[PDB]
């Protein structure tokens, strides 16, 4: 009868539906969860987000609640915690310890050994004959790195991988059972209420200390609280920049083209960045929010209570936006891309997410010949993750 959500496109070939729907003249158009039976709104033009992301009556908090029609087959939760995500950071009055951990001057205590840890992993590749495996060998080690230094912590092998499968299990659509995925976010509660004070006390500056030793106007952060902390931090940002810098790897190995330019031309670099953040395809889902009050988005009615999804991905390659959209073109000149969100709940990682990015771009455009050693469509993809991410990238010189 009606499109099911979501739309099982798993590899970086985005679903044609998503073009269907921003053809279509609608802000909105009718979509049905597959594991729920919601009915929701999606929107794919940027003329619609533009408006739907900025209006303080659509709420996140709201569509992040128990009850809320919902697009994912289980609550992101563990049963019986809180995990309203960074409200409950901010209802700590901890605002001014996100923006020493994430800011600016955090990109500045971290962006040297990025930066040095990108050519490195890259180095170590140029020295192999014949093919390697990229997304084990540079965004797995690059990624944990990113993770346990500004975030978390020292982190084992052993504890770095528990956290990465809780991820990939609980962070899906489909292909696992919802009983795994419940314990999932068990899994990493449990290891968290253990070990958060003992990695918040690790030296570094992570973000989790700097939460640990912070002190709450009357109050004392507690290990409850930490817990949930971590739980936020894995699932915002492990499989999110993981997932992001393996598609970002296929993208530029498949521009060889572009990658000489960049060689060529290195103050083009952060430019290109931008550029990967709107053409790299990431989550297989859609940012949603709450009508809290009756509102009208060029001509359609949303009633309180009804859940609008927007789809970074549909957006970032809407022609009314940017002109040939489906090219990878560094020197492009055109609006803000949706990439990390638009309006309050823009990624707050945004800046060390830009920092491994622009690290990355580095790595691959000081060794050029880098290629892909099968064509991109034997590539394998893991299949049901919220957040794209290949199986394996086979590349060669
Ligand atoms: C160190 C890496 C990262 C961290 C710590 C991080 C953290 C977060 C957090 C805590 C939120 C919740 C904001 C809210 O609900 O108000 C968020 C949102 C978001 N993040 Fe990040 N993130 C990271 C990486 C990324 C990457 C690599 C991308 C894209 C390539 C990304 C895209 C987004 C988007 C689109 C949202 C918006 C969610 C919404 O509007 O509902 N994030 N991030
Ligand atoms: O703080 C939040 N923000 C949004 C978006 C998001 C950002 N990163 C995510 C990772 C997975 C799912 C959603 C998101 C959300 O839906 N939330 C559920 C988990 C974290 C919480
Ligand atoms: O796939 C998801 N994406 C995020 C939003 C998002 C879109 N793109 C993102 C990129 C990074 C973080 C979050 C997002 C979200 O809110 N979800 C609810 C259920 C599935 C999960």
């Amino acid at each position: 009868a009606t499109l099911t959500y979501p739309f099982h496109d798993w590899s970086q070939e985005l679903s044609p539906r998503y073009a269907q729907l921003r053809a279509s003249d609608a802000p909105v158009c009718p979509v049905v969860s597959e594991g729920t039976g919601d009915h929701l709104w999606l929107a794919t033009r940027y003329a619609a987000a533009v408006e739907l992301l900025e209006d303080p009556r659509l709420s996140s908090e709201a569509a992040i609640a128990s009850g809320a029609p919902r697009q994912e087959p289980v609550e992101l939760r563990a049963p019986g915690t809180r995990a309203d995500g960074v409200a409950m950071l901010r209802e700590a009055g901890l605002r001014s310890v996100l923006a020493d951990g994430l800011g600016p001057r955090a990109v500045r205590r971290h962006q040297g050994w990025i930066n040095d840890l990108a050519e490195t992993l890259m180095s170590a590749l140029a020295s192999r004959e014949g093919t390697f495996d990229l997304a084990a060998d540079f965004v797995e080690p690059l990624s944990s790195a990113l993770v346990s230094r500004t975030l978390l912590g020292e982190l084992s092998a052993d504890e770095r991988d528990l956290l990465a499968h809780c991820a990939d299990t609980g962070l899906r659509f489909c292909g696992v059972t919802h009983e795994e995925q419940v314990h999932a976010f068990t899994q990493m509660h449990e290891f968290f209420l253990e070990h958060a004070r003992r990695l918040a006390g690790t030296p570094g500056e992570h973000l989790l200390k700097l939460i640990a030793e912070a002190p709450v106007d009357h109050g004392p952060l507690s290990d409850e609280a930490l817990a949930e902390a971590g739980s936020l931090l894995v699932v915002a940002g492990f499989p999110t920049s993981s997932g992001f810098l393996c598609g970002a790897l296929l993208t530029l190995l498949r521009h060889p083209d572009a990658v000489q330019e960049l060689h060529a031309h290195p103050e083009r670099v952060p430019s290109a960045v931008e550029e990967l953040l709107r053409y790299t395809p990431l989550s297989t889902g859609s940012v949603k929010r709450m009508a809290t009050e009756d509102l009208e988005i060029d001509g359609v009615r949303i009633k309180v209570g009804e859940v609008v999804m927007v789809s970074l991905e549909a957006v970032n390659h809407d022609p009314d936006a940017f002109e040939d959209p489906d090219v990878f073109r560094p020197g492009r000149e055109g609006p803000m891309h949706f990439g990390f969100g638009r309006g309050r709940h823009f990624c707050p990682g945004n800046r060390l997410a830009r920092c491994v990015i622009e690290a990355t771009v580095r790595a691959v455009a000081r060794r050029p010949g880098l290629r892909l050693a099968v064509a991109p469509e034997e590539i394998s993809w893991h299949e049901g993750l919220f957040f794209r991410r290949p199986r394996a990238i086979p590349a060669t010189w």
